[PDB]
């Protein structure tokens, strides 16, 4: 653990279990009876849950764990985290914090990955002796102050626009590089933290093509076989 | 279109309706049942349909359209794509291809993207008049013919062994350059056509990484830009 390693934080991720203001609508309601599941205990989503978002606060953004699944299929499956060159977080959008063993496989189905978020919110690491995903309180600056690292990146629309071959030469000039991207269909970050605000393109992209841009760039300069 | 674009073909690809054989096997009816919807009309998913798997034919591969999912988002919203790029393609198991209009937005949500299928696959071009997708009963050859390529790559874990980086100098020497991904979790290929067969890594990755590592690849040698 003294390699070049890119810690790559999915922030303010709309990943969160039905939210106690709308347990009792009843799409929220209709749902949790099919799922035969206590509302409470299930990952919003919006796909199903749009009927009961309409009047959240943020609702129109929220309850799009997809946005995450894909985003960590991208990164843990990536050369880069076979080579022990990657270590990915999760900050939700309620300040909960999602640790990631490097070795995780995570269900390509969709609805089996919603199945374990049930699981790990439930149980708060799964599973019960690995603890492969583990879950806790954390704002993201407390996450951060954990990791420790020599410079923040802030994968942002309206940052120092930069070549993404580049921007992995320039993560290979650290030691411990983190990089932020927003885990949430639109909008601004939650979180204001410190950090280096980067554009890859010009026109918006989603987080996932954000991850896999960041990812191969450094790739290409980090594993020194590239 | 006289740019040179890349042509990726997500090939041999488990996405499929209920296979005849297994229409009446319990698991397939009470799913069918709960989902209110004739068993034929509905996409094969191992996920859900595992237990009707076990006594079919390559069962243990089959129906794993998430695979075809994730590379299409991937595909379709990556930068390559923006900058008019990219021409993507599906081939199905069963000799069927699907035909990608480059505008379209794919369902970031799983169940709607399978929505999705069930109607092309009813309809044959959805939607009615924009026909963003449309299918037909197509071979490869059939389909490499039509696009009529000055080269085509066949992504194989037995093939030349290339730096990911090198793999994009290389594609940027042609003009029409045809990439055929396996569609499908595990296996060899099941069409056989001509190619010149790539590994991009020695262990074996899945289909989405070599989708993200070769369309980056290429982003920064053809796009000018960068
Ligand atoms: O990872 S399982 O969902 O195929
Ligand atoms: O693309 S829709 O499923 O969010």
């Amino acid at each position: 653990e003294e390699k070049k390693r890119l810690h790559l934080i999915i922030a303010d991720a709309e990943l969160e279990t039905v939210p106690p203001e709308i347990l009792d609508h009843p799409a929220i309601v209709n749902y949790a009876k099919r799922r035969k599941k206590r509302p409470e205990k299930i990952i919003l989503d919006s796909t199903y849950h749009h009927a009961a978002l309409r009047q959240l606060e943020d609702g129109e953004r929220r309850g799009r764990p997809d946005i995450v699944h894909i985003c960590l299929l991208n990164a843990l499956d990536s050369i880069l985290n076979k080579e022990d060159r990657l270590r990915v977080y999760v900050h939700t959008r309620n300040d909960y914090v999602i640790y990631i063993k490097p070795e995780t496989r995570l269900p390509r189905n969709y609805n089996r990955f919603i199945g374990l978020m049930e699981n790990l919110f439930e149980k708060g690491a799964v599973p019960e002796d690995l603890e492969l995903l583990r879950m806790e309180k954390k704002t993201l600056n407390e996450l951060i102050e954990e990791i420790n690292p020599d410079v923040v990146f802030i994968m942002h629309e309206e940052g120092e626009l930069m070549i993404p071959k580049n921007f992995g030469k320039l993560l290979d000039k650290f030691k411990k590089p983190t990089v932020i991207v927003g885990g949430f269909p639109h909008g601004d970050f939650k979180s204001k933290v410190d950090g280096v605000k980067i554009s890859l393109y010009r026109e918006p992209l989603m987080a996932w093509t954000i991850v896999n841009e960041v990812i191969v760039s450094y790739e290409w300069e980090v594993i020194k076989k590239f």
